[PDB]
């Protein structure tokens, strides 16, 4: 179990002004730290956020959070469930800012809601340094779905923060799960992100911002455009036929037009990963993420994700029998036999 700590700086808040926080389980015999960003879509205007506050309030407020949570998948401390990092210090950061972890705007007389995702990450890091993070050798910033996009938006800022605070020896890396999307044509989204950024006062990584310039920062929410600008090592996990991608594309006995659409989506996703040396991209239709208990089951070319992550660690000290670039080439969902059911 990971136990809840509300932030000591009570000015860093969830959407409704309640304090943000983190769940922590320490492992005093380890210098590895895993900080995981929860996902859960986003909201982009007053009316849309009001609806989310009625029926998804835990994603907007800490008032009802439980005092503990169970670590599962990559957050599990049991070797049988987590062959990769079972002995690490474990941190789960709840998503209560509804801004894809991009915001830096407080509640005020002109703002009904606070959007502080980028500042929540920074304050969690600062408060952890006094609880043992100051002695870390590796800080892995991981996340799923909106949290996976959040990794891409925040990993280099964490590295810069630690350098400026005087901790040059901590190696910052990122693990982005299910957060690598395509701004493609629908079968039958980018505007919502564009409007969201203005509503949240959202921030993007600086090199990407300088490429796309004023008004075009929404481009930096798309993995294939932001990834080449990043300096920290980042491992990308993405299903070739991701269910959230297909939902926004309006895809739900398949005839020719839809067959060609789905095959082209998989080919485009595979193309965007060709120059990503650390990646795991199975040919499956899924919404499943790396904090699920059976995350060890899927394999690409005979290699599981926990193994690929271990090979990535070794590469950062190609390796015989220890691959890090694993992208399926077969062209239809479940052509990989190990896909989840
Ligand atoms: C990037 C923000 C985000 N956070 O969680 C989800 C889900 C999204 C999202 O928008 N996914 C998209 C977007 C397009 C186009 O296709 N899929
Ligand atoms: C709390 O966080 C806010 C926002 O990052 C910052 O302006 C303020 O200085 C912080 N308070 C303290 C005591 O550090």
């Amino acid at each position: 179990d990971l136990r809840l700590h509300l932030l000591l700086n009570t000015s860093v808040t969830c959407n409704d002004g309640s304090p943000a926080g983190y769940y922590l389980k320490e492992s005093r015999g380890s210098r590895r730290w895993l900080l995981f960003l929860e996902g859960g879509w986003y909201c982009f205007n007053r009316e849309n956020c009001d609806s989310r506050y009625d029926t998804m309030r835990r994603l907007m407020s800490s008032r009802d959070w439980p005092r503990t949570r169970t670590g599962t998948g990559i957050l599990s401390s049991q070797p049988e469930e987590n062959p990769y990092w079972w002995n690490a210090n474990m941190v789960f950061i709840p998503y209560c800012s509804s801004d894809v972890w991009s915001g830096a705007s407080s509640k005020s007389e002109k703002n009904e809601y606070a959007f502080m995702g980028a500042l929540i990450i920074q304050e969690v890091v600062r408060e952890l340094l006094g609880r043992g993070l100051s002695g870390a050798k590796v800080l892995l910033l991981a996340g799923s779905s909106a949290g996976g996009t959040g990794v891409l938006l925040n990993v280099d800022r964490v590295a810069e923060q630690l350098e400026k605070l005087g901790y040059p020896a901590i190696q910052v890396r990122g693990l982005a799960d299910s957060g690598w999307f395509l701004d493609n044509k629908q079968y039958r989204p980018t505007e919502a992100i564009r409007r969201g950024i203005r509503y949240w006062n959202g921030v993007v990584p600086e090199r990407c911002r300088r490429q796309f310039q004023e008004g075009e920062e929404w481009n930096c929410f798309f993995g294939y455009k932001v990834y080449p600008t990043l300096r920290s090592p980042v491992f990308v996990v993405q299903w070739l036929f991701d269910e959230a991608q297909l939902t926004v594309d309006n895809v739900h006995p398949v005839q020719e037009g839809l067959r060609l659409y789905i095959q082209n989506l998989g080919r485009e996703l595979r193309h965007t990963l060709k120059d990503v040396p650390a990646s795991f991209a199975p040919a499956c239709l899924s919404h499943e993420i790396i904090i699920r208990s059976h995350w060890t089951d899927v394999q690409v070319k005979g290699t599981s994700l926990p193994r690929a992550l271990h090979c990535w660690d070794r590469s950062l000290h190609p390796l015989k029998g220890c691959p890090v670039h694993l992208v399926d080439s077969c062209p239809w969902p479940h052509c990989n036999p190990s896909c989840p059911t």
